[PDB]
């Protein structure tokens, strides 16, 4: 059973107008639309099922993630429509754009990294308090408004902790933002998401996480066997102290992510996110060019 299906009757195509891709994630591609009856503006993601061979399981299990939550950090989910062979899911639209968008124009500073990633951990916190884990923390799944609210995006490969599975072991992420434990399908929780909270950390001061360079394969040993990264460069002691206390190779060290809402770096520098506005100008201003 998939959470929010509609009447089969009901024809997307009619309902809402669909616009450009605005995203492809782990498990389909994601368009604009416009919901017909009121007007607002949704991110659309749809799926041939025809082709779908193993991913409507995941596709599945994404739904029923997103279902279950309920935060102004985590993307609403409206519910899903078929149209012969296409499952069009329909989810909450954010028209600042990513994080990672956010810095075509140049870097951030570090008041702008502090806001944003204070919000990544208003979201963590609340996942990690239903047992969630996002798995795929990074600056592309972050997503803003067009007023500066930062929301997490993309649960395609988010996982549940119960009673019975207290931990979990699958290989799952996006390889250079991977947590060693994950890397190694060691028992993992929520930690795991700290040290990819570290890593977008440092994709936010840097504009690209560490190894960037390399094929991902190389991460396979590279991130279980060095030492964890630093953030290197011209930056605040507290800011690279921050992803020092995410980029733990063991996860107890790793604080949670209600610890680090009073780390000094968030505390000290971040402000109101409406000023994040001012970022979502500067990338709309840029974006006009020729
Ligand atoms: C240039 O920026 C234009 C705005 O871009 C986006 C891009 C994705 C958006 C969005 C706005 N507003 C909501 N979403 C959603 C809504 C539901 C999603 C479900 C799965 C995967 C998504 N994305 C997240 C961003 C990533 N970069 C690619 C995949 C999803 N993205």
């Amino acid at each position: 059973g998939l959470p929010g299906m509609q009447n089969l009757k009901a024809d997307p195509e009619e309902l809402f107008t669909k616009l450009e891709k605005i995203g492809k994630g782990s498990f389909g591609e994601v368009f604009k639309g416009i919901d017909n009856r009121t007007q607002k503006v949704v991110a659309i993601k749809i799926i041939d099922l025809e082709e779908a061979e193993d991913e409507i399981e995941d596709i599945q299990q994404e739904i029923t993630v997103l279902s279950q939550c309920d935060s102004p950090y985590v993307t609403k989910y409206y519910g899903s429509y078929l149209k012969d062979t296409k499952l069009w899911i329909i989810m909450e639209y954010l028209g600042g754009g990513s994080a990672l968008d956010l810095l075509e124009p140049g870097p951030l500073d570090e008041t702008q990294i502090a806001t944003i990633l204070r919000e990544i951990l208003k979201g963590l916190d609340y996942l990690h308090s239903e047992k969630k884990i996002h798995r795929d923390i990074k600056a592309a799944n972050v997503l803003l408004s067009e007023h500066g609210e930062v929301k997490l995006a993309d649960f395609g490969v988010a996982g549940q902790l119960t009673d019975t599975q207290i931990k979990r072991n699958t290989f799952v992420g996006t390889p250079f933002w991977m947590a060693p434990e994950v890397i190694k399908q060691s028992a993992y929780d929520s930690k795991a998401d700290i040290w990819s909270l570290g890593i977008t950390a440092i994709e936010l001061a840097r504009g690209e996480p560490p190894h960037s360079e390399l094929h991902p394969m190389k991460v396979l040993f590279l991130i279980p066997k060095n030492n964890p990264p630093t953030l290197e460069g011209n930056y605040s002691k507290p800011l690279k102290e921050f992803v020092e206390a995410c980029l733990n190779k063991e996860p107890s060290f790793r604080p949670t992510a209600k610890e680090l809402l009073k780390h000094k770096f968030i505390l000290r520098n971040a402000k109101k996110t409406s000023y994040l506005t001012e970022l979502i100008d500067r990338y709309k201003r840029w974006k006009a060019e020729q």
